């Protein structure tokens, strides 16, 4: 049974523009998109005119905003913003029915941060308080919704790919899933859900304890999986591995669709591949299993994707394109968009666990489908975990 019907198909969105959700910001309420994202810990929205913006917050038209007096500068290399930090009182129309005070960096200059047709406005850091901008001290928008109401510590995601490219107007008008706050709808997912512990709550850290393509082992030390950390990350498209993984995972992918050349492009993220309509090959790509360290000693669980997850549809025509969604990491392993796509994925914040569940809505054939199973005996797991 589904017992969360108002929060149920709330997000809109597509794995390579980000999945959003209806917010509203001050008094009276001023609505704006706003981007899902279990990477960062910042609600930061833009709040000046930009040429990708068709609305901003307006700080001066609500009664209700606080100014902090306090500036913020959040550069990364996926895009850089500047804002004022401030207060003001926020609801999720389709969310629980409150209103909450919370943080807000409100976006006065930024550099390749808003992205040209993304229909969202600013972004809802939903991990935990050590990684928030400029520190811990600025309260995350999900610890202020647990702390001032009764929603429980908990939120889960069910991101709906379409397994076809969306344009423009398809894209606003399809349900890209949903965004379940402070409970677990069950007619999200199928099957059971199977828990990960967090490692460590920054990110929302995991700990991979074996890799394999079509069952067969990728058979690296568990340690290069971790290195230096695995996170699950709705703010990022691709599954992202760390170099080393990353070349064994692409040379193994290859050995196993080797009746079919690809580009070097292709495998490289950057040039889409296309077949005549109706007709891609899936049965000559893999599936990938990623297997978790799960809750009781000694023991794990697996998640297995389609390459109808790790292959993003694309347009170029009436042929059916696709650019590889797996990419090299620097900085761990990224279990993105085109990996939560497959599974309704349960952010158990009050339980410190991940769990994962067969999504309702992955994009699968008739002959093969998305999976998470387990048990299975696993030893000395914590030595996966990276140091340093
Ligand atoms: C699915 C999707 C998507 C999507 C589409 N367009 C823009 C973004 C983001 C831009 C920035 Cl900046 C983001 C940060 C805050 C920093 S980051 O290091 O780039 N990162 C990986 C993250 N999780 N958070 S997400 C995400």
């Amino acid at each position: 049974r589904g017992s969360f019907v108002e929060m149920v198909d709330n997000l809109r969105g597509k794995s390579g523009q980000g999945y959003y959700v209806e917010m509203t910001v001050g008094s009276p309420p001023q609505t704006l998109n706003i981007l899902v994202d279990t990477g960062s810990s910042n609600f930061a929205v833009g709040a000046a005119p930009h040429p990708f913006l068709h609305r901003y917050y307006q700080r001066q038209l609500s009664s209700t905003y606080r100014d902090l007096r306090k500036g913020v500068y959040v550069p990364y290399t996926q895009g850089k913003w500047e804002g004022e930090l401030g207060t003001d009182l926020v609801s999720i129309p389709h969310g629980p029915n409150v209103t909450v005070r919370a943080n807000i960096a409100a976006i006065t200059e930024s550099d390749k941060f808003f992205i040209n047709g993304s229909n969202w406005e600013g972004i809802l850091g939903l991990a935990y308080a050590e990684i928030a901008r400029p520190d811990d001290s600025l309260e995350p928008f999900f610890d202020s919704l647990v702390k001032q109401t009764h929603v429980p510590n908990l939120f889960s995601l069910q991101l709906c790919g379409a397994g076809f490219p969306l344009n423009q107007s398809e894209v606003l008008a399809s349900v890209g899933g949903s965004m379940i706050i402070g409970g677990i709808d069950h007619s999200l997912y199928t099957g059971s859900l199977w828990y990960t512990p967090i490692r460590r709550e920054w990110y929302y850290e995991v700990i991979i304890v074996r890799v394999e393509i079509n069952g067969q082992d990728l058979k690296m030390d568990c340690k290069e999986y971790n290195y230096d950390k695995s996170i699950v990350d709705s703010g990022t498209t691709n599954l992202r591995l760390p170099k080393k993984v990353f070349e064994a995972a692409v040379k193994s992918i290859k050995a196993a669709s080797s009746t079919e050349k690809f580009p070097d492009g292709f495998w490289l993220g950057e040039q889409l591949v296309c077949w005549q309509a109706g007709t891609t090959p899936w049965n000559i790509f893999p599936v990938i299993s990623l297997y978790l360290m799960g809750e009781v000693t000694n023991q794990s669980f697996r998640i297995t994707i389609l390459p109808q997850q790790y292959l993003r549809p694309v347009e170029d025509s009436q042929d059916d394109c696709y650019k590889f969604a797996i990419s090299q990491s620097s900085t761990g392993t990224v279990m993105g968009a085109v990996i939560m796509e497959g599974f309704y994925v349960v952010f158990d914040r009050a339980r410190k666990r991940i769990g994962f569940a067969v999504s309702a809505c992955h994009v699968h054939d008739e002959f093969r489908t998305a999976a998470v199973e387990g048990p299975f005996v696993t030893l000395d797991m914590e030595d996966c975990g990276y140091n340093i």
